[PDB]
Parts: C-alpha cells; sequence; structure tokens
C-alpha cells in the first residue's frame, strides 16, 4: 500500500447526483441508535466511512435529555461504512467532543479532542495507537474541523483553533506524521477568524473553505502549503454567500481580501470548490435559519465579488425542512478526483420541543459528469409522533 | 480477479430444490426489522447476497405507516449476505426507490433511482463510488429492474423505462463499463411495452423476460447482444402465461410476437428461462391475486405458442398464501452455469388492513439436476398477532 | 488450502475442560435472541461454528408459540461462530428441520432437510452453491444427523434415514464430494435402527455412534469405510449404557452385535468414542428423563459388553436440570486429533409450562491431557421470570 | 507473522492522554448491553481488545439481578475491539469467572478459570483450540490477572493464586506456549500475598504490579525471568502507596522489601510501572473506597520508600465518581513500547441501590510524550432515572 498524494485533475463537475442517505432518526424510534451531531464523511482508497460525534447514549433512552449540549466528557468519535446507521455495533474510535479523521493511503488518522473547556487535550491517534497530543494553547476550547483532514504524500494538515468564537482567537495548522506533529503553522492571511473548516486537496497542496462567527457571512478560505507550511488566506469572492445568517441575495455583498461585515456573530459550517474562475458550493436555503439546502455553481463566484450569476442550481433539502452542518470530501478515482459533500438534518432542540433530545442523519451527494433531475431528499422523521 | 464472461452452458434442470429462506416479517415481531419491499438476489463470485428497497424504517416503528407507497425520499438499496435479515446493521448502500446490481468479478455495480416522479435520477455506483448518472428522460417515473442486471466480459446491461406504465413508454438498454454508460440502445422489435425485466446471461448475451403492463398477460422477452448493442424482442410462446392477472388455463392464449391481449393493464414481475425448446418458468397459482407460486416446464414452450404441456410442476407457496415479484439469478459452478429464483412474499396494505405497513420476506430455490419432493414455504407471520 | 485428511492419533484424554457456553436463554429475556433446537458444533481449519435449527422466530416474539414442534416451512440452519449467541445478525444458511454440516478444508457443505414429512427433500450446499438434491426414498420423514459430517481427502459422509422412527426405517450413508453426491451405501450389519449418528474422523475411516429408537438403550456404532464404500455395523459394548431412557447401572445390560432391548421405543442423540478398549462416553444423569449430563470413562467399555467399571467421572450439568441432545466434534490439533463435544440444554414446553415456547443454550467441552476440577455449568435461565 | 519480543525501549512519558471510553452503562439504559465486571484491555499487532468477565445476561433483564456476586457458571470472557461496546453479537470465547488474555504476535491466548470455588478448573485455549487444563492446587478459589498477560519470543507467564485471600496462599508463575504449560515456578521473594497482577513487558523480563490483600496497601511488585523461570518480588518503595483502603498522604509509609501493615484485609486491581528511578502509578482519590481516579509520577518513587514527592498528576475520575479495578496495557510502537491503561467504572450494587445489578463501563489512557490538559470522564449513567 501507498500513501495518497491525490495528483489527479478535479473530475468536471455539471452537479451532483445522490449518493448515500442513512434514515438514523426514522430507524431510532423503532431501534436502538446512536444520538450523534458534527458529522461527516471520509473514505479510504477502498471504502467510505461516516463519522459522528456520539453523545454517549442512544436516542429511545433516558440519557438523550438536553444532548443540545456540546460538549461532555460522554461524547466520543463514531465510525461507520457509509449507509450504516450508527447501531449499538458502532466502533467508538476514540473520546472526542470535536474531530477530524483521514486516510493517507496507508491507515486512519484521528484528532480527537476532550476535556476541560478552558484545558482541553487533542489526541492524535494513529493506525489504532496514540502516538502524540497537545494541550489547549488559548485555554478556551480547542477545536478542531470536524470533517475530513488531507494528506498527501505521508503528511496530513488540520486546522485548528482555540480562543474566543465570536471574536480574535488563535487559529494553527498542524503538519502530522504517522500520527506525529512535525510542523505547527499559525494561520496567516487576511482571513480574520476561521473555523471548522472544510478541506480538499487541490494539489500540490490543500485548501480549505472554512466558517467566520467574528464579521462576516462570507466563507474564509484557506490555502496551505503542504512541503513548506506556508498558509495564505482570503475569502469566497461569490456575491452570493455561503454561510447563515446572511442577507437576502439583493443586498448581500463579498470581498476576496475582507469580510463582507454582514451577519456577524453567527454561521455555520459549510463549504466552496473552485472549478476555474466558477465556484460550486453549498448553502441553506432559508437565509436567517438553518432550514433547506441547496447546490449551484456561480459563474465567475471564484474570483469576482460582485458576480452573483449562479446556474446548475440543485435542491437537496426543501425551504421547510431542517439542514444543518455540510461539509465536502473527495474521492480518487481512475484519472481524476471527485469532490462530493454531505449535509447534517438537525432534528430535536432547541427549535423542536416536542422531543427533549438532540440528534441528525444526514444525506451525501457526490460531483457528476452526467445528468440529474429534481427531489428534495430530508430527515423525514416525524417528532410529534416519537413520544 | 477477472471478468465474468458466463462462459459456460446451462445447467441441467429437473426442477428446484429449496436453497434459502429469511423469515423477516415473523422476525420483525420481535426485533428491529427492516421494512421492504422489490427485494432480489445476485452472487458475486464467492457468495450470494440479498438486496431490497428499504422504506427508511423498521417495522415496529411509527414511521412504518404507509408504506404501501412506491416512493418516497427515504427508501435506499440494502444489501446483505443471503440469509442474514435485514437488521439495523445492513448497509444502505444508496438511495433509491428502484434499482439493479450485479457483480462484474471485480466489484458490484449499482443502478439506484431516486428524485421526483416527473424528474428522477439514476445514479450508477461501481467499486462503491459514484462513476455516472443520467436524468429521467421521458418526465415519468425513470425505473428499472428490481433484478440482477448481467455483466459479461467487462460489459453490464440494465434495461430502464420511462413513460406511461400503461401504455406506450420509452424503454432503453444501458451498457455500463466500471460505472460509466458507454452506450444506450432504444428498445427494438415487437415487445411494445416492457418493465421490471429478469436477465440471466445465455453466453454470448444477455436474455430478459419482462412484466407488460400494457395489453397482454404473456411475458415479453428481450435479447441483447452485449458486443453489437443491438436488441430484438418478442414474448415467451407457452400457451401458459406466467403473468397475473391471466385467464384460467384452458381459455389462455399466446403469441410468439405479439401480446395476448388478455388482462392487460395490469402485471407482476416474473421470470422464465429457455431449455431447448422447452420453457422454465414460475407464476402466481391464483390467476387474477398474487396468491401462491408455481413452477413447471413447458414442453415445447418457448417455441410453441399453442403448448399447454407442463410437467415437473412444484408449488412453492400454496394457493392461499400471498406472494409477489419474482426473479431470477444466475450462479456461476465448476462446469456450468445455474439458474435460481426469488419470491417476494408481500404482506400487509391494503389486502391486509390488520397492520398498517407493508413488507416482505423472500424464499430462494435453485436449480438442481438431482431430485426433490414437494412442500409449501410461505411467509408465515401472523399478522392478527402483530398489534 | 488442502483438504482434510484427519491422519493424525487421537490425542490422549485424562477427561474434559470448559470450553464454551452460550447463555442463549438468559439473554434472550433482554435481546433478540433466535429460538432454536438441536444445536451443533463444527470447526473448519481456522474457527470452530456453533449451528442449529431455527424456528423462523425470536424468543421474545408471538411466533415463539407452540414451538415445541420439529417441522415447520420456517426452521433454517443458523451458524455463528462458537460464543456468539444466535442474535439477528446471524446468517441462516439454508432452509432445514433437520441437517448437518462440515468443513472439508476449503469450504463448507451443508446438508439441509426441508419439506412435506411424506416427501422431504435433502439439499446439498458446498462453499454457498446448492450442488445437489435427493428426494426422500421411504416417504416417512427422510432425516440426518444433526451434528457435524466428517470429510477425509475429499470426500464427506453423511447418514440418513427414512422410514419408521419406532420400527424398520431405510439408512443410507452417502458420499458427497464438492456438494455432489458420488456414491451411497444402505446401512448393513446388526445395528437395526440408527438415528441421529454422531461421527468423527477415525482414520482412515469414519466411527459414528447413533441413536436407537426401536429395540435399545445401548447405542448402535456404524463404521464407514471411505474408500470402498462399506459398512460395518454394531452397539457400544458398555454395560453402562448411554441412551435416554434406560435401566439403572444394577440392571443395565448390553450386547456387541445387538441391541439390548430395554427400554425400547424412545432415546436421545448421543456421543461415545474408543480409547483403546476403553469407551469415553456422556449421557444424561437421570435414567428416565433428560436431566443432569455426566461424562467417563469404562474401562474396557468398548469392547467388554459386561463391564460396569467406570473412573474419571465429570458432571457436566447437575442431575436437577435440563439437557437434551449431545455429539462430538474433532479439532485438528499440531500432532494429534482432539475429541469435544456439545451438550443442547432445552427449555420450555411440554416439560415446562410457564412459557409457551421450547428453545435451549449450549455448553461445550474439548478433551484434555492436563487436570481438571468439578462443577456444574447447566441452562440458568429462570423460566418463571420470563414472563 | 512473527513472535512479539517486545525488545525496545519504553517510550518517553509526560502523562497520559485519553484513549477510548465505551460508555457502556449509559447504552444499557437503552439497548442490550451485557452486564459485566473485570474488564480489561489487550492488543494484537494491529488492534486493540477490550475484554471483560460477563454475567451471562444483559442489563435491561431479569437476569441481572443479584450480579453483584463473583462467581457463576454463567460468567464468560467477551472480547471486541476496542470501543465496540459489549452488544449481543460479542464473541464469548470462554466459560471463566477468572481470566487473563494476551497476544503472543501469531495468536491469542486466553487463560479462563471456572467451577467449583473448592475445585475450580483453568482452561488454556490457543488460537481457537483448547491445548491444555490444570486443577486447582489449593482448593480455593484458583484465580488469576484479570488483565493481560505477556508473551515474550514465543513464551506466555501469568500469575495464577489459590488458597485464602486474607491469608497465607500459593501463587504460581506459569509458562505457556502455543496454550501448552511448559513450565510451572512458585512464587519466591518478600512479596507474601500476591493477586490480580497487572503485568508488562520490560524486556528482557516480565514484571507485575500486584494487589495485596493480606497485610499491606503498598504493592508487590513480581519480576519474572522469561529464560529461566526465577522470580523476585518486593513491593512499590513510594511513600505514596497505589492500594485503597490505605492512609491519607501524610502518614501513609512504605518499605522496598515488605508490606506497610497499612490498612491490611482489603484492596483494589491497580498498576504501576518504573521510569529510571521514578514510579507512574494511578489509584483512587479517595482513601477507603473506590471513588475518583488519579495518576501521577513520584520522583524517585521506585526507588526511595520515604519519596512522597509527586508531580504531573492528572485526575481521570473526579473524586464524586465511582471507579474500580485499574491495569496496565502495552502498545507496541516503531521504535518504543508505549504504556497505557483502563480503569473500571463500576456501578450498582451494593454500594448504590437504586438498582439491583452489578457492572461496570470503562476509560482507557495511553502514555504520551506530548501535553495534554485536564479533565474528568466518569461512567456517567443516572442510574435514578434507569427503573
Ligand atoms: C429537472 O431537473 C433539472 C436538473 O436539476 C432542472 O434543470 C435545472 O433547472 C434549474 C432551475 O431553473 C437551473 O438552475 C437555474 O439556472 C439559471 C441560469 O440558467 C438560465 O439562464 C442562463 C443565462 O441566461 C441569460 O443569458 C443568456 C446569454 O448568456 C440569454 O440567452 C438569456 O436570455 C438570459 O439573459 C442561461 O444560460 C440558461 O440557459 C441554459 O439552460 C437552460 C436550462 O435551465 C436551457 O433551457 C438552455 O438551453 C441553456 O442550456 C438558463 O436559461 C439561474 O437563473 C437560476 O437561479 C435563479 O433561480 C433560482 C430558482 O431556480 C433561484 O433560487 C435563484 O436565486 C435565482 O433566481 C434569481 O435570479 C434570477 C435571474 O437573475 C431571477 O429571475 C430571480 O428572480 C432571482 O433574482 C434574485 O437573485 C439575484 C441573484 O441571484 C438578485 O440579483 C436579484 O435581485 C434577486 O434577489 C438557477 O441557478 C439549472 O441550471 C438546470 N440544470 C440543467 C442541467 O439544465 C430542470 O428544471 C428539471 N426539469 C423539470 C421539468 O423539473
Ligand atoms: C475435584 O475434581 C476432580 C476431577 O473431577 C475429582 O476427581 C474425580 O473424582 C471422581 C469422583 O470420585 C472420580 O470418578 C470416579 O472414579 C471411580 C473409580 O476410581 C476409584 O476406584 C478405582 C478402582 O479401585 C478399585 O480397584 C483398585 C485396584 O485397581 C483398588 O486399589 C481399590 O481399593 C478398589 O477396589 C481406583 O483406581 C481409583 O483410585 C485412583 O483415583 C483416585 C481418585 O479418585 C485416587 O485417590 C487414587 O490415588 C488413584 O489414582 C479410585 O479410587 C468410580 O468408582 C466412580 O464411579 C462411581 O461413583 C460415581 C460418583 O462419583 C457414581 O455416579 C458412579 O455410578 C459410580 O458409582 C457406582 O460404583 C461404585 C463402585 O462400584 C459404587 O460405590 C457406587 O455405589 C455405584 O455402584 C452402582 O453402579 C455400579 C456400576 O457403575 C453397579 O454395579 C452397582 O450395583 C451400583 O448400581 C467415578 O467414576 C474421578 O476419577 C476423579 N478424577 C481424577 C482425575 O482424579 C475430585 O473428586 C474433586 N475433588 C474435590 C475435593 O471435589
Ligand atoms: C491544564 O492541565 C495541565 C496538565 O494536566 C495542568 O498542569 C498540571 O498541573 C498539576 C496540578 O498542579 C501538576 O501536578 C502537580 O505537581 C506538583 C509538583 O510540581 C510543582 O512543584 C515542583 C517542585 O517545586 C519545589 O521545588 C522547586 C525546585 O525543584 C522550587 O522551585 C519550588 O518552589 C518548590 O519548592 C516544581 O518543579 C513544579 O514547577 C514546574 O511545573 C509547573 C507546572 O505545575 C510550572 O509552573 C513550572 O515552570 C515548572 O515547570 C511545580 O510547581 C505537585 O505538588 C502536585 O501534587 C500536589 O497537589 C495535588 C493537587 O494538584 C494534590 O492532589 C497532591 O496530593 C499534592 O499535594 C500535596 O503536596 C503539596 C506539596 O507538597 C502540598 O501543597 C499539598 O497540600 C499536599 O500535601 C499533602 O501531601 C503530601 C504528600 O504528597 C504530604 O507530605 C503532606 O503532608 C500533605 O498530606 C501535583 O502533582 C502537573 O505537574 C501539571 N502538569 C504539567 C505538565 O505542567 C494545568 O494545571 C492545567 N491548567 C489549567 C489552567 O487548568
Ligand atoms: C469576543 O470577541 C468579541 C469581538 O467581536 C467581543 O465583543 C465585543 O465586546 C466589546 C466590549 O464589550 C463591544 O464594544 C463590542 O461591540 C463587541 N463586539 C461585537 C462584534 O459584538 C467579546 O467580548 C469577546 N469575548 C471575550 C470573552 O473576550
Ligand atoms: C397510458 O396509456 C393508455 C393506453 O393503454 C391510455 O389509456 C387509453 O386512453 C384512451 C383515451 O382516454 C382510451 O380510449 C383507451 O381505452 C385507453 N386504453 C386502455 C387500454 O385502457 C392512458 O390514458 C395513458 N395515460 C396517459 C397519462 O397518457
Ligand atoms: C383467487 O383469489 C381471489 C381473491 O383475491 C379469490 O376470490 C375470493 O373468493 C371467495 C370465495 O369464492 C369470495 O368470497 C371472495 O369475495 C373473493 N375475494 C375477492 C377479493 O374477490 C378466488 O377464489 C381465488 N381463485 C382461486 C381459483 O383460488
Ligand atoms: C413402527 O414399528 C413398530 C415396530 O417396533 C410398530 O409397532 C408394532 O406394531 C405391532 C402391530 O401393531 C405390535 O404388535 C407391536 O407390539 C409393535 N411393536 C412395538 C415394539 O411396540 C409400529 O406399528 C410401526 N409403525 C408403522 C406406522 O408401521
Ligand atoms: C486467612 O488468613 C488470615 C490471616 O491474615 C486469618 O485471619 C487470622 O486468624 C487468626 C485466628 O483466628 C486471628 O488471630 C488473626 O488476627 C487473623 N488475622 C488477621 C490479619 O485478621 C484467617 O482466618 C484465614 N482464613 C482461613 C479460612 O484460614
Ligand atoms: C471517601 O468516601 C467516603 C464514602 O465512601 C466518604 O465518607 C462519607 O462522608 C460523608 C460526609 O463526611 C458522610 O456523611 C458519610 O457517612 C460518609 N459515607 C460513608 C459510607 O462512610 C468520605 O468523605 C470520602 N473521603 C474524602 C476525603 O473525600
Ligand atoms: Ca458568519
Ligand atoms: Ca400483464
Ligand atoms: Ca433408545
Ligand atoms: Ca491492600
Amino acid at each position: 500500500a501507498e500513501y495518497r498524494n491525490w495528483s489527479k485533475p478535479q473530475c468536471g463537475i455539471t452537479g451532483f447526483a445522490p449518493f448515500s442517505k442513512d434514515n438514523s432518526i426514522r430507524l431510532s424510534a423503532g431501534g436502538d441508535i446512536w444520538v450523534t451531531r458534527e458529522p461527516y464523511v471520509s473514505c479510504d482508497p477502498d471504502k467510505c466511512y461516516q463519522f459522528a460525534l456520539g453523545q454517549g447514549t442512544t436516542l429511545n433512552n433516558v440519557h438523550s435529555n438536553n444532548t443540545v449540549r456540546d460538549r461532555t466528557p460522554y461524547r466520543t468519535l463514531l465510525m461507520n461504512e457509509l449507509g450504516v446507521p450508527f447501531h449499538l455495533g458502532t466502533k467508538q474510535v476514540c473520546i472526542a467532543w470535536s474531530s477530524s479523521s483521514c486516510h493517507d493511503g496507508k491507515a486512519w488518522l484521528h484528532v480527537c479532542i476532550t476535556g476541560d473547556d478552558k484545558n482541553a487535550t487533542a489526541s492524535f491517534i494513529y493506525n489504532g495507537r496514540l502516538i502524540d497530543s497537545v494541550v489547549s494553547w488559548s485555554k478556551d476550547i480547542l477545536r478542531t474541523q470536524e470533517s475530513e483532514c488531507v494528506c498527501i504524500n505521508g503528511t496530513c494538515t488540520v486546522v485548528m483553533t482555540d480562543g474566543n468564537a465570536t471574536g480574535k482567537a488563535d487559529t494553527k495548522i498542524l503538519f502530522i506524521e504517522e500520527g506525529k506533529i512535525v510542523h505547527t503553522s499559525k494561520l496567516s492571511g487576511s482571513a480574520q477568524h476561521v473555523e471548522e473548516c472544510s478541506c480538499y486537496p487541490r494539489y500540490p497542496g490543500v485548501r480549505c473553505v472554512c466558517r467566520d462567527n467574528w464579521k462576516g457571512s462570507n466563507r474564509p478560505i484557506v490555502d496551505i502549503n503542504i512541503k513548506d507550511h506556508s498558509i495564505v488566506s482570503s475569502y469566497v469572492c461569490s456575491g452570493l454567500v455561503g454561510d447563515t445568517p446572511r442577507k437576502n441575495d439583493s443586498s448581500s455583498s463579498s470581498h476576496c481580501l475582507n469580510p463582507n461585515n454582514e451577519e456577524g456573530g453567527h454561521g455555520v459550517k459549510g463549504w466552496a470548490f473552485d472549478d476555474g474562475n466558477d465556484v460550486w458550493m453549498g448553502r441553506t436555503i432559508n437565509e436567517t435559519s438553518r432550514l433547506g439546502y441547496e447546490t449551484f455553481k456561480v459563474v465567475e463566484g471564484w474570483s469576482n465579488p460582485k458576480s452573483k450569476l449562479q446556474i446548475n442550481r440543485q435542491v437537496i433539502v426543501d425551504r421547510g425542512d431542517r439542514s444543518g452542518y455540510s461539509g465536502i470530501f473527495s474521492v480518487e478515482g481512475k484519472s481524476c478526483i471527485n469532490r462530493c459533500f454531505y449535509v447534517e438534518l438537525i432534528r430535536g432542540r432547541k427549535e423542536e420541543t416536542e422531543v427533549l433530545w438532540t440528534s441528525n442523519s444526514i444525506v451525501v451527494f457526490c460531483g457528476t459528469s452526467g445528468t440529474y433531475g429534481t427531489g428534495s431528499w430530508p430527515d423525514g422523521a416525524d417528532l410529534n409522533l416519537m413520544h
């Protein structure tokens, strides 16, 4: 077995085709299913896997009460093959209320953060063995991507943040080899606040589209040179911005090198990627809450901050149904690298009070060069009947 | 590992021997079992697998209400080893309310159709990665075989239909190589309406026996030349016809090249195959509803439209118990290709109103050259006790 | 991989050491567990597997009512690794209300009998594919060993019976190669009635100790020459007889070549094997019902019909707890062949009326050349609490 | 595959990082989970596994009543991959109310003790086959380590004890090769009473830190020469003693070669290991009951009986939550041997009377040479809600 290099061109993409759906919440009304949140997908050279942060409990279970909370000692990283719902046979690969995983061609790396908010620990687990660990450096919720990291040759990059979420924080890029931290780079550039990055290989390096909880609804970009460990950062230029909350499509604006100072203070994990000067992106349909999910291409949106020209829109989750985090993963093919994405479908507290729990299911789409129709693939659970 | 060619003679067949039974519904009264329909079987070079379209729910579950419906966003293709019932550990391999799967000797191909009725998407997934996709062409429920496809050398064929079910529709044969659609052929011949084909390798090509919802109770045949992509079609000549509804065995008639215009408008998935001039077939026992299942050979039934001479009848499901879809799969042996079949055993709405759900179990028989007795292997669940 | 020959000497045996216990019934009071009976054990070159005839239902399930019945269309052969209880993920390898399985070094063979009592079908499944089948020859419950068969070189033997149980029947020995019946030998010798044989390799051939429902409480022996397919039969000489019902140890008698005409009409599956002129055997402790299980060696018991000299007695199940069928399996070691056995622990109807079901758990002991203590390992479920 | 030698240096350790947590009890309030106690961890060259002594029942199950008892015929050794909770699919690898397991690089060895208290049997199972067994020698609860054994070259050592727990007993060290007992050494040295040893490879030999139920709260040490089978024993010198009950840190004393005669009569399984003249150890936080768990290094604590200078303290379980047994396991790396430990988190009777059962979950930490923060990772189940 060989290290991955991702040294192939991105595949031609006219849009996205359905790929997987787990129906986790619907099953949990008649079965023993983990309570989860912050899920993601990542693939080794053979199969794809779905991950999520468990809440140390099943859904039909007294311990699912108050699982809206984000950090407990009971949260672990769950790992299953894509399409296998999180049942009692699921392997808990580490302790974590924030995590990232990736496969370098030979083995899995998991970055797992747990412990106290003001003094958390990141554990680096490679090939099933703990290789390294680092303590929180700003003493304020050390946290990482909640989606897959990227390994090129033998070196994996992962973006971690520590500090005030709605303000100035310390973001670092770690370079990890067989689980060992071999270098640490500070975030550099014009992206001020960066969190929950959705990274993807863009040979010779790594590109990430992130979440800005501070001063903007246009997403930060972080480019990682995996050889000299240099970092450049900016924002997705597209005048159609990708975060939530945001202004409506008439009033919204963006900049290539600065936050847009529109609907700052909040945000959501999301993704985008470049196709020449165009950008492919997803986002919630509703501008203020996490309802619906839509995907489209913005013509010149990767370079033109005034471009509002979208095309190839697809509705993934219709506007009336709940969405959540979303993120990108990459799949190596015969001759090109495809881009896929997952959407977290959050149900429960606080927005829905019929139940006491908070959990999610997922839906997964993959890039295609063929043709496709329309549809909507929501969570589909009836919370009024789950009593 | 090598591509399959199926370049062996069909095995001598005196009838069929019991092979597998899952008891899915009986278990679901005391366990967490998927609600399913439209199941089928297919084998890689080593093991056999059972597939079905899940309904995104278990049986003992509030979400099993109204699962008589055929297309929802929650339906996925379930895949287990043959004999393993669909429990919560079952892998959902794709999103689908219509599907087909086959193994070419190296990896699995899944054809998965989901989305809106008037604008559905077929996803082509090979070796766990999405390779291609195509949109509905007639904007009227793009749909496929609900049983295994067939791969010869590296090329898999699958029959898809789009358009009016009880009338004129557009049926195409797709040629797929490592998940990529390499050619598309239009249905040609005297079979007017063709749906839910049961295909089997008949080297050098592929043969299918299908369902005619339009003008006939004799089953359409489709012959696929896998090299030049040419298509010839006709009907099973046998005066004992294989569809449901149908006329009684005295009044029924058939033609080799035309629908019999008897009990048109309805139908059911089924199968048949040729043994020289004879045809081996199965069908429901009751002429008007899906009750019972019987298998027999019609002497000269593959070529004589007037032949009503059956022999080697076996009762698979006695006349008083519910059956459903059935289909063929092929198993490569040491020196010959065997033919096997599955029978869907449907329970629930609308015909049985004691419950609110609709699901099935299955029973599987394989061709034999030995001897066999008699029996009946129904679903066996007591719906009156499942409250 | 190579065919097994079992061409090693039997290991030195001073008794038996605990090996595995599944606690199936205790678990079923708080989990989804198959209802089973007639279990057995068999090992491929790497691991050991436990088999049983399922009743097409779990225990906590309305369909477990009246599972005292022996033959239904819903019974299947369950197969798990030894120590894994029969949960919903268990593979049902075939349809069967009577079965036998063995591994020849390359793949598994399963002999599976199902269908009507007066017209049953034996299915021969090798390496996951149906290879052969045979119909009942006496039209009276074709039935087989309910324990492992034995393969030497490439040839597996299995003993099947058809006809009146409490009288004259037709017993045949089948020789099976890669699932194909290559020869059939009629039972020959002085063993008149032979059923539910417990066979074990005794190179160059196969030896079986069986159950006589007709005229005796001393167990029949069947020796199978695997090359010329010749059969010799007799009885276990030991004056301490191995069947149930039987006379007390003072009044019991035996013969090497004839049934003892004591407590004829009934019986139970069991086992014994030779150690020079000595016999190692197990049997129920109670003489009339299936209570307790004990193992011992009878000095000269393999050749002396008057020998009542036992030694190395071990209690496996104390006299007050329920036992059932038991049987032998063989495990190839570095330089010798060990002998092990399982005991079925039956609970439920008809003897226990607190519940409506009938099922079993198992306990497994293996031959040892070391030392051992005492104990008792019953089923341990409290049926009064399972309501 | 090759035998393990553990011929690498111990890894540099600044403390311990979180590694795994199973949340077994929280899940059992909404799922079918084994009742267990006395768990441990052990790793083959590829993955780590979690073991425990099952009680032959699940938690939500009438048979979990009175599972505070230590020895029943229903207790079996459960084995799962680390992180997979003990669900109904868990393999019961042997019968045991006391056990030890280890992997020599080629296969697993399990030492399994069951049977009567005054006449128990140890079964030695290697590569899935029973190879040897030995009877109790002092006729008073033959018992072993309840954590992993250690194999160097092809030879595994395991420490077993038989006799009065709160007094003089007979402790032997067994040397096992491919499951066969090849030598037996009597405990020799100044450690009088030795039980439940936590052993770890310290090339060229094996070192164990044990529990003294007799005359001391300082832990016995046993050094095993794996070539000449010689045994030296002593006590952990550290003036901060590792057992429970114990005196407070001001009043406690220790000796290198004698029990401290403080809080004799009781004790708990635990661990420690040497780092030059320093000792790394864990222990309960509360001096008298099994509440809390803390880890630290005692400067010169491996050689100085008066040293009370601790540093690098970490709280594993805060002082108000229940702990239990703990033990060490070793993980071979690229160039060094790491040391990890597990902590049993006991819930239920007798200390907690809201429920009738007694069970545990676990938490696992691994040695690290990086940095870490703080936290507390208790069991987290709410027993008041589990009714
Ligand atoms: C079955 O499924 C398939 C696959 O899913 C479906 O096909 C997909 O359908 C969707 C939905 O329509 C399409 O996405 C939309 O695309 C258009 C852009 O494409 C159109 O316009 C292009 C540019 O045209 C202009 O220039 C050309 C010269 O270059 C000139 O000729 C022309 O007259 C015009 O001036 C055309 O190139 C393009 O034609 C091509 O494609 C056609 C297929 O669509 C085909 O017929 C042609 O042959 C040719 O190949 C095409 O006409 C986007 O406009 C659109 O996004 C708007 O609409 C969505 C709702 O769909 C809405 O959510 C968005 O916000 C956005 O709406 C804003 O913009 C509109 C235009 O500015 C405006 O009308 C709206 O009111 C709204 O304005 C608001 O926002 C803007 C900023 O965005 C702001 O400034 C305003 O103030 C205000 O706030 C979608 O992205 C897919 O491309 C299409 N996919 C494929 C592969 O074909 C199919 O529908 C399904 N079939 C059935 C039966 O269900
Ligand atoms: C911890 O666990 C271990 C391992 O499990 C336990 O050790 C095991 O213990 C069991 C139970 O005792 C033993 O099995 C029994 O074995 C004896 C046979 O062995 C004894 O007798 C041998 C022959 O002695 C005669 O000849 C010699 C000369 O050859 C002469 O010296 C002697 O005086 C006598 O004349 C001896 O060789 C043998 O000694 C050897 O072993 C000893 C250990 O046991 C050891 O001390 C010696 O050093 C030496 O090595 C030994 O004394 C069987 O008799 C016995 O079976 C009877 O008892 C069981 C109940 O245990 C009962 O169910 C059976 O039915 C049977 O009882 C019938 O026969 C008896 C004798 O005829 C009679 O007294 C009974 O009333 C009864 O009679 C009825 O049946 C007969 C037909 O059977 C009928 O004709 C009558 O009319 C009537 O109906 C057991 O098989 C194991 O061998 C032993 N295992 C080992 C490895 O040591 C240990 O007990 C446990 N420890 C603790 C503390 O729990
Ligand atoms: C985020 O997480 C990280 C990682 O977990 C946290 O960092 C860890 O924090 C813990 C908790 O403090 C530390 O463990 C404690 O370590 C100290 C020993 O280290 C201190 O003392 C050393 C010796 O100092 C002496 O000598 C030097 C010269 O050699 C001289 O300069 C000095 O003045 C003094 O005389 C120092 O080397 C050491 O400094 C080093 O480390 C510092 C970081 O801590 C750093 O600032 C320095 O730069 C330098 O590198 C340091 O000052 C142990 O004393 C302590 O154990 C005591 O406390 C725990 C509670 O924490 C208690 O449970 C123990 O029982 C014990 O308390 C007894 O002893 C005390 C001293 O004797 C006494 O005050 C207590 O009352 C008590 O006495 C009782 O017991 C004794 C016997 O034990 C008995 O005789 C008495 O009668 C009585 O019964 C802990 O082990 C970790 O080392 C530290 N880890 C790391 C990697 O840094 C961090 O806190 C977290 N951050 C946040 C914001 O949460
Ligand atoms: C996190 O950072 C934000 C900066 O965005 C801080 O909020 C600012 O606080 C000052 C002083 O109270 C106000 O004048 C500003 O209006 C706030 N800014 C915004 C954008 O609302 C916040 O206090 C920081 N948190 C901590 C704990 O330091
Ligand atoms: C689907 O096709 C059928 C043809 O079989 C159409 O039904 C026919 O409709 C015409 C006009 O209403 C009637 O005169 C015929 O008697 C019908 N034929 C039969 C066999 O019943 C049907 O309308 C078509 N559906 C659509 C949506 O076009
Ligand atoms: C085929 O099945 C149908 C039911 O689908 C049977 O028709 C029923 O017959 C009984 C007795 O004649 C009537 O009371 C019912 O009203 C009928 N049911 C329905 C739904 O129409 C029919 O008898 C079966 N045919 C054969 C040959 O067995
Ligand atoms: C099965 O065989 C037994 C022979 O063991 C038959 O039972 C005998 O029947 C005759 C005639 O009724 C009686 O005189 C004998 O006493 C019976 N023998 C015994 C040992 O009880 C039995 O009838 C046979 N069953 C069938 C269906 O033929
Ligand atoms: C187990 O050993 C202990 C020795 O520690 C025995 O307890 C002692 O018994 C004597 C006589 O009754 C007392 O004088 C001592 O005070 C006891 N010692 C302690 C430390 O409490 C105990 O009896 C032994 N058990 C058996 C069954 O022999
Ligand atoms: C160690 O744990 C024990 C309990 O095992 C604690 O003792 C309890 O203390 C409270 C408050 O002092 C008393 O009300 C209880 O009666 C005690 N319980 C028992 C069972 O004795 C003790 O406080 C703990 N010690 C430390 C240092 O935390
Ligand atoms: Ca934002
Ligand atoms: Ca029809
Ligand atoms: Ca008998
Ligand atoms: Ca002690």
